[PDB]
C-alpha cells in the first residue's frame, strides 16, 4: 500500500508507496514489517546533474544523506534530463523494533538544474500505531 506522503517531483512519478508510516499525518508506523518508503520518478528535466536531500532516522536503521553522492548518482544515474528512468528508495529490514522509535524524521528531495525533480516529506512519525 501507499501513503499521502507530501510527493513533489515535477509531476510525473510513477509511484510513491511506504509500506507501513502513514502519510501527510504524523507517519505513524509500524513494527514487525519491513517498512520501506519508496518514490519512482522519470527524469523529465534535462540536467546531467543530479543532488539530492534524503534524510531517514528510523529506529536502528538511521538513514543520513549528508552530502554523500557527488550528484544524486550514488543511488540512481546522475544526469536526470527528460531522457531516463528512476527507480530511488530507502527500505528497512525490520525486525520487531518495539512500539514507538526513539524518534522520526523523514525527508526527501531531488534536485537536478531545472527544478525539484522528486520530492517527498513525512514530517516526523512515531511508529506504534
Amino acid at each position: 500500500d501507499q501513503v499521502d506522503v507530501k510527493d513533489c517531483a515535477n509531476n510525473e512519478i510513477k509511484k510513491v508507496m511506504v509500506d507501513g508510516c502513514h502519510g501527510s499525518d504524523p507517519c505513524i508506523i509500524h513494527r514487525g514489517k519491513p517498512f520501506t518508503l519508496e518514490a519512482l520518478f522519470d527524469a523529465n528535466q534535462n540536467t546531467k546533474t543530479a543532488k539530492i536531500e534524503i534524510k531517514a532516522s528510523l529506529d536502528g536503521l538511521e538513514i543520513d544523506v549528508p552530502g554523500i553522492d557527488t550528484n544524486a548518482c550514488h543511488f540512481v544515474k546522475c544526469p536526470l534530463v527528460k531522457g531516463q528512468q528512476y527507480d530511488i528508495k530507502y527500505t528497512w529490514n525490520v525486525p520487531k523494533i518495539a512500539p514507538k522509535s526513539e524518534n522520526v524524521v523523514v525527508t526527501v528531495k531531488l534536485i537536478g538544474d531545472n527544478g525539484v525533480l522528486a520530492c517527498a516529506i513525512a514530517t516526523h512519525g512515531k511508529i506504534r500505531d
